[PDB]
């Protein structure tokens, strides 16, 4: 009679969303598929309960703002929001979105060239709607991939993003520009992306921060000493090394597209200047067929006390209320 419930969770999603279930896990909460009553959709919810980690409402709030204000095909929007109508009441929030069936990170175990063509043109595509925000989404991968049935593909997670040191699980494919941030750091995770859909497996990953590096230097060897010149403590750290030269892509991924290798090449640049931008990444010819025609002093709240961010985050959701 009450409120329903999946796994012995409460999913206080009022009468306008029915049929739940599981789907899987969020970063601060459960996922579960719904059927929107009043749109006659099928909808992912996401429960978050952030209010007692500053760190973890920042997120949520800077996710929330920025998802508002995109509106492009290939980045996951925000249909809804549901929370308690008193601020005090309000210890839970759950987000509505199109429904998409799985993410990359899920689908590449169970891809082909055409496939891999369109998944990073979409990618691509999404990620240059997002440089053109002037927004950095630092955070990229396959699991921020939604994919639906029909080969579509959306990013989510933004809660580490900024406008032009924080823990994260198994971050691979942060750039090395960041181990001593510009535009490039999107770059360097959509080549490591390419790299992956084509391999089935992450060819950098690291149990440490410093494991991480090796990972690399195994495949680009080392760099050039006009890159070392390009932090202190950094750079001598990077001279203390043994030597490792480079590795021809072909030689990893003897099945590749050389298109791919060609564009890969050219987004898994070392040197954070020298990389591929993404507006040349989409005008490579290996996405030829798909080739046709600000926040700033915002977002700014990288330090401010969980009362507050309450407070935001209930004005912010103030746009939703009342709901059904």
């Amino acid at each position: 009679a009450g409120p329903e419930m999946v796994r012995g969770q409460v999913f206080d999603v009022g009468p306008r969303y029915t049929n739940l279930s599981y789907i899987g896990e969020g970063a601060y909460g459960m996922v579960c598929s719904a059927y929107d009553n009043l749109n006659k959709v099928r909808v992912a919810i996401k429960k978050i309960s952030p209010f007692e980690h500053q760190t973890y409402c920042q997120r949520t709030l800077r996710e929330i703002k920025i998802l508002l204000r995109f509106r492009h095909e290939n980045i996951i929007g925000i249909n809804d929001i549901i929370r308690a109508p008193t601020i005090e009441q309000m210890k839970d929030v759950y987000i509505v979105q199109d429904l998409m069936e799985t993410d990359l990170y899920k689908l590449l175990k169970t891809l082909s060239n055409d496939h891999i063509c369109y998944f990073l043109y979409q990618i691509l595509r999404g990620l240059k709607y997002i440089h053109s925000a002037n927004v950095l989404h630092r955070d990229l991968k396959p699991s921020n991939l939604l994919l639906n049935t029909t080969c579509d593909l959306k990013i989510c997670d933004f809660g580490l993003a900024r406008v032009a040191t924080e823990y994260v699980a198994t971050r691979w494919y942060r750039a090395p520009e960041i181990m001593l941030y510009t535009k490039s750091i999107d770059i360097w995770s959509v080549g490591c992306i390419l790299a992956e859909m084509l391999s089935n497996r992450p060819i950098f990953p690291g149990k440490h921060y410093l494991d991480q590096l090796n990972h690399i230097l195994g495949i680009l060897g080392s760099p050039s000493q006009e890159d070392l010149n390009c932090n202190l403590k950094a750079r001598n750290y990077l001279l203390s090394l043994p030597h490792k030269n480079k590795v021809p892509w072909n030689r990893l991924f003897p099945n590749a597209d050389s298109k791919a290798l060609d564009l890969l090449d050219k987004m898994l640049t070392f040197n954070p200047h020298k990389r591929i931008e993404v507006e040349q990444a989409l005008a490579h010819p290996y996405l030829e067929q798909y080739y046709d025609p600000p926040f700033k002093f915002d977002m700014e709240l990288d330090d401010l006390p969980k009362e507050k961010l309450k407070e935001l985050i209930f004005e912010e959701t103030a746009r939703f209320q009342p709901g059904y």
